[PDB]
């Protein structure tokens, strides 16, 4: 499993957030930064299928209020 997948799952556990909740929290940041994130893409990240690019790492770090550096693994 990728660092990022693990790190996302860690955050989910710490905060009792499901993917649907993360995606919803990301929406204002998607709009703020002009960075899109789909349900399937987020699912693929959590599943360790895909690794986020620079923009989505940034988006997710702002959404979750965590360090970009940490989320990158």
């Amino acid at each position: 499993k990728t660092d990022t997948s693990n790190r996302l799952k860690q955050i989910m556990a710490e905060r009792n957030l499901k993917q649907v909740d993360i995606l919803n929290l990301s929406i204002p940041f998607q709009k703020k930064f002009g960075i899109k994130l789909s349900k399937s893409t987020l699912s693929a990240y959590v599943a360790s299928v895909q690794s986020p690019d620079q923009n989505r790492i940034y988006l997710l770090a702002k959404t979750l209020g965590v360090s970009e550096a940490w989320l990158m693994g």
